[PDB]
């Protein structure tokens, strides 16, 4: 149950355990009854979505970031055919357009397979309760996520161990961002479309993302040492490029980390002063409680994850 | 010269010559001179996006979009390591955040070839003229490119024949649509982020992208028949699904063709219906201008283009 050493982060406060558990129950339910996701604790995810969502005003509202999560992962169920496999789901967030012959056909292929279920479902309830520039912007997230899954069974296919800065590349885009910048719809209110789109906000959210998803790469390091393979992740990238000994090249790894956390801070802290409207300081901090909230649930999944013997 | 029997098409005044010509010239010197694009007639381009934007107020203007027509093509220059190619050169559209340490080496890598040269600088002019909603989203909307040119790689890479939704699927994707959906930028005014974001505009959209780009499978499809494998377009999916001779499979694409310009006209004047705005009718406008500009660049380019004799 304890943090990387020497890696920056925010404790926080024991989720709602109330709400966690109402959250476990809708989960399993939803899974089961409507998307028939399988043939897994909803408690697992419940502690996920109310630790990184303290400002929720409802279990509703945790609800649509939970199914998103959720049907995330039913998709990562060769990387040889990836690219279609992940364009037809990918319909199932950004739907296709077509005549009245083939409209219907690609509308019954949404409840061919447990992951176009799922999306089509929670997307479902997002486009219901969203604004539609809410909804669009994850669409656009969430192309960024397929491809960045695209780039990494790239390279997976010949076994290519890409420089450090490409690799980091790659987790730019195959990475949490999805999660954190639905904080608004999740918190009930809009970041309106015009300031998420300023450029300082978009580097705000591209180191947010960057930062929280090397958290995984650190805290799911060992567990990946048995992924078929050569599993990338960056301390396995820095030890293979800049032959360093895996040890010295993790602790880098939680350097690399720390500067990517401490600079999304000042570029939050400097866009706060600059543009100091009430959605925009809220989406702010919605994101550092997401952030926050991905590196405790990190930490306290023993079940998923464990920690090199690196100290 | 002459278009497919049977396609619904609009004629099209014949393009300023002034502005070819000069279209032409300054974007030679920007290949050659900026981007080092070659160790391509400017006139083919300069046809081609002066059709396809008559309210542009300049040649500036029209310049914005014939950068990015001519770096979407220095990319096309096996399919396997593909998705890690386009992740990396996405990054010069939808920029890096990274260490001090990482991010001088991304920005080396900008230089690094003809793509990335081509991109970075046309993205470069897009970014300076447009808003920053425009130019996210012409982001997302080479996000969907680039997945759908994923898709058809890993088609290819075996010899996959998709069913014809599931190549319409991807063809909705790897398609004109990052080029009409810059209209206003070219224009000079701003379709507003939320009303571009409208579920109604989105489906308008995706059947005009749908339907023009359905006319550059049937203007090279002869061409196609030559290219390595078994090149994918709608003719040769129908023939091999609904086991067609090529001519009915021919046929049949040219009213799927129809089907789509017409349904795209009847969703576009419905919107204008419902929400006459002045910056959607605009839009609305040049949507139907790019379509139309881009069939009579089919049309007229026999010297990429010819027609097979079914008729
Ligand atoms: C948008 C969502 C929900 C997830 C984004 C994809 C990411 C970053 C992960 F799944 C975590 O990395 P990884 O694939 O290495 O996961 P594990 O280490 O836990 O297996
Ligand atoms: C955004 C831009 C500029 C282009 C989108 C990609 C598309 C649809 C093409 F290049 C045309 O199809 P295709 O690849 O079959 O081209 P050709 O038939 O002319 O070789
Ligand atoms: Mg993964
Ligand atoms: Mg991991
Ligand atoms: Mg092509
Ligand atoms: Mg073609």
């Amino acid at each position: 149950g304890r943090a990387v050493p020497g890696l920056y982060h925010h404790p926080v406060p024991e989720p709602d355990p109330v709400r966690v558990e109402e959250v476990s129950r809708r989960i399993k339910r939803w899974a089961e009854d409507e998307v028939q996701l399988y043939p897994f604790d909803g408690f697992s995810v419940g502690r996920y979505m109310v630790g990184c969502h303290p400002d929720a005003p409802t279990v509703d509202h945790l609800m649509l970031a939970t199914r998103l999560m959720v049907a995330e992962n039913a998709v990562d169920d060769s990387p040889v055919g990836l690219g279609g496999r992940l364009l037809l789901a990918h319909t199932a967030i950004d739907h296709f357009h077509s005549t009245a012959e083939y409209t219907p056909t690609w509308q019954a292929s949404l409840a061919a397979d447990a992951p176009r279920r799922a999306y089509d479902s929670a997307m479902g309830y997002f486009v219901r309760a969203a604004t539609p520039s809410q909804s669009d912007r994850y669409r656009h997230d969430m192309a960024r996520l397929h491809l960045g899954y695209l780039a990494e069974g790239a390279w997976a296919q010949t076994g290519h161990v890409p420089e450090v800065w490409e690799y980091l590349a790659m987790r730019q885009f195959n990475n949490f961002r999805p999660c954190p910048t639905i904080t608004d719809t999740v918190g009930g209110y809009e970041l309106p479309a015009d300031l998420h789109a300023r450029p300082d906000m978009q580097r705000v959210i591209a180191l947010a993302g960057n930062a929280t998803t090397i958290v995984n790469d650190l805290y799911s390091y060992t567990k990946e040492l048995n992924s078929p393979g050569r599993h990338l992740n960056l301390p396995v990238v820095i030890a293979e490029r800049e032959q360093l000994c895996e040890r010295d090249a993790y602790l880098k790894a939680v350097e690399v980390h720390n500067e990517l956390q401490h600079s999304f801070e000042a570029a939050a802290a400097d866009l706060a002063e600059a543009c100091p409207l009430p959605p925009v300081l809220r989406f702010l901090r919605g994101v550092a409680a997401w952030v926050d909230g991905n590196h405790d649930w990190h930490r306290t999944n023993t079940y998923r994850y464990s920690l090199p013997d690196f100290w």
